[PDB]
């Protein structure tokens, strides 16, 4: 087994349970509602619903956000086969999940990312696939930043033969010249401030637009 | 030891250094600026600086956030001991650290809330302590709601004889009669939403001008 594409839920070792309260929650959005596009990845799909403008660019569209802070490609996987793409029949599905794949190599990421595209193509068969790529990541060069690269590469080469997968990048410049990220884009440098996510929204905005 | 009150850095298992980073800003921060307001903690006073408007209420009283996510009471201490408090002459320091030390009794994250006053108290004599309960958590009733709880009331009895240390309630009413926290207030049941974080700032906002 690739660890990143075998699906497992996340364990509760803290005990409220608010992991599977989110997954039940986005089950009854999924049997209650009709989206054209489904977000779903790890908090930088779940903080965009907050803290980028959700309502002026993405609400429009009709689309449901299934973020969950913390989740890697697995657990991700796991949600999708199990009640998230119930009762639905969306045009897209963005897909942005792996910086919180700690203990995989880059190779094993990659993985995961097209496990869980060859299940939404099994599941939801006419619906899109947009993959955004990881963010860099960290104050200063650090291997993250290399792993991350890595995951891009290989991601893109995968779905360049793929007539309904979009690989989208999505980053425009946030390492600067001297190596470093501005607090100002990513407050802790790996969460976008409300500034960083403009142009990344900008960016998958215009993709969307283009295929619906 | 209590490993509550025992202080410690958090070391970096993942690579990019994140967390360090911060912390030398932070440091840089208290170097080249003088606060009348220091806020310090997890998660909760991070957000509070984004997510909340900072802008309209905390600005104005010329303060410092040196909030970091997923921090516990051990990891606040060291900060407070290795840099944060230099340089400066604040006339209050905020304190909200505690729901994060998973597997610490309730008495232990007490005794390392109590620590991080006494610090406070030895090197910025001054200055007077704000601490706020910690929030209830989870979507329905659950044991950490408990322990959060029996923390607020140990801190409440430990402050109570205390001239210059204040205990806050800034809890409007989130569990609701049916047991239950709303995710318009907590979009992911701990972490507050825009909506959430009006009230809770509304009354330490209002506590601070008293003081002052």
């Amino acid at each position: 087994e690739n660890p990143a594409s075998k699906p497992t839920p996340v364990q509760d070792v803290q005990g409220d349970g608010r992991w599977m309260s989110l997954h039940h929650r986005f089950v009854a959005d999924s049997k209650d509602k009709e989206p054209e596009v489904v977000f779903i990845g790890d908090s930088a799909v779940q903080l965009m619903h907050q803290c980028e403008i959700w309502r002026e660019l993405f609400s429009p569209l009709h689309a449901l956000n299934f973020g969950i802070g913390g989740d890697s490609t697995q657990h991700v996987l796991w949600r999708l086969e199990n009640g998230e793409l119930e009762h639905i029949r969306p045009k897209i599905v963005v897909v942005w999940v792996g910086t919180n794949n700690h203990g995989h190599t880059a190779e094993q990421v990659t993985g995961g990312i097209k496990a869980i595209v060859q299940l939404v193509n099994e599941r939801q068969p006419q619906a899109r696939v947009v993959v955004l790529g990881l963010l860099p990541r960290g104050q200063h060069p650090n291997p993250l930043r290399e792993k991350n690269r890595r995951v891009n590469e290989l991601v893109r080469a995968a779905l360049a033969g793929h007539p309904r997968a979009h690989f989208l990048d999505a980053d425009p410049g946030f390492v600067h010249s001297d190596g470093t990220i501005s607090h100002h884009d990513m407050y802790d440098y790996l969460h976008l401030s409300r500034l960083g996510y403009t142009p990344v929204c900008r960016a998958l905005h215009s993709l969307l637009l283009r295929l619906l």
